[PDB]
DNA sequence: GGCTACAGGACTC
DNA sequence: CAGGAGTCCTGTAGCC
């Protein structure tokens, strides 16, 4: 199979920037405000001006502040980005049938049918580059390979504006070399104890005892670092269909009181209900951040749709629920819908 | 034993 | 000093 992924360049600044021209070459930083206080809330991403010098996404915004304090910090406008997200993803269609809409940022295309090989490929690459540079003049960073883990992490490496290919050979080499912290799916936590055993590569996964492995870090993380190492990983380019719709806010303070968090959780579940669209679910749970920052849910599944009405009664329970098991605070509450008919 | 629901864990962008 | 959205896996307990 041949896969070429597509990562569009720090897609959020660099939309800010095709709207508005003169913030070209300066630090850009798009934040996320939770209405606490001046400047409370987080970043959700930044330009390579910013990211030069630390600023990343999900640092506070005062602590971007502190390092860049003459950015530009401009408020997310997602409804902008997904539109223009969506225009690219409609020109990506025109290079191939079997494509995967990953999210508002990555789409990875099996061009196994179009390009005989990787020179093809790479050359298919350049065409796409060009084409969405000159219709909506976003730059993007391609990667090449032979299945989707691979194709990521070549464009991993090539970012920004880049194009690379990762063949055969360099495959077998990243699986003895490439850190086993980089690999797509393998957290800080999860890192941790790889690089706990002396598995520090892919390759370590294969003379481990697998029961031993498995152990650790659970049953198909194991199966799946080892089909990689074994460059027998293998996973179909499909399109991808939503499963779940939510949203989840902030409260100005933190609380457990039900007649203050309400307000919230009905704001929710409206905006919810809106994104919901045509769809009709027969799930619901109630999703809370408590003051640690700690996630708590309860949720519950009925035999048929649930109506916004039958969503606000069974919201409020599960939110009792929530509180009545855990003497901890809330700081932000929401909703996530699933199950669709 | 293995399938279901549910709740927490971990990861990704 | 810590925002928003969405996905997959796993432990536990009921049930066949
Ligand atoms: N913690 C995060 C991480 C990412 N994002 C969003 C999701 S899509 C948008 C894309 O930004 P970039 O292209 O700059 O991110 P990279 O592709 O370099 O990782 O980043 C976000 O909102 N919060
Ligand atoms: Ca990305
Ligand atoms: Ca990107
Ligand atoms: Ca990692």
């Amino acid at each position: 199979m041949i896969v070429l992924f597509v990562d569009f360049d720090y897609f959020y600044a660099q939309v800010e920037e095709v709207l508005n021209p003169s913030l070209k070459g300066k630090p850009v930083v798009v934040c996320v405000f939770s209405g606490r206080f001046e400047d409370s809330g987080a970043v959700a991403t930044a330009n390579y001006e910013a990211r030069k010098f630390g600023v990343k996404a999900g640092i506070p915004i005062v602590e971007a502040k502190k390092i860049l304090p003459n950015a530009v910090y401009l408020p997310m406008r997602k409804e902008v980005y997904q539109q223009v997200s969506s225009r690219i993803m409609n020109l990506l269609r025109e290079y191939s049938e079997k494509i995967e809409i990953a999210s508002i940022d990555e789409a990875y295309l099996d061009i196994s049918d179009k390009v005989r090989d990787y020179r093809e490929a790479y050359n298919l690459g350049l065409e796409i580059k060009n084409k969405i540079l000159e219709k909506e003049k976003i730059t993007v960073t391609v990667g090449i390979s032979k299945n989707k883990v691979f194709a990521k992490i070549a464009a991993d490496m090539a970012k920004p504006n880049g194009i690379k290919v990762i063949d055969d050979e360099e495959v077998k080499r990243l699986i003895r070399e490439l850190d086993i912290a980089d690999v797509p799916g393998i957290g800080n936590i999860t890192a941790e104890k790889l690089k706990k055993l002396g598995i520090n590569k892919l390759v370590d996964t294969l003379s481990i005892e697998f029961d031993k492995l498995k152990g650790m870090i659970g049953e198909a993380k194991a199966k799946y670092l080892i089909s990689l190492a074994r460059d027998e990983y293998n996973e179909p380019i499909r399109t991808r269909v939503r499963k779940s719709i939510g949203r989840i806010v902030t409260m100005k303070r933190n609380s457990r009181n039900l007649e203050e968090i309400k307000p919230y959780l009905f704001r929710a579940i409206e905006e919810s209900y809106y994104k919901l669209d045509k769809r009709i679910p027969k799930a619901i749970h109630v999703v809370a951040v408590t003051e640690d920052l700690d996630i708590v849910s309860r949720g519950r599944t009925f035999p048929h749709g649930i109506s916004k009405e039958t969503a606000y009664s069974e919201s409020v329970k599960l939110l009792q629920k929530i509180l009545e098991e855990d003497e901890r605070k809330i700081r932000r509450i929401g909703v996530r819908f699933s199950k669709f008919i």
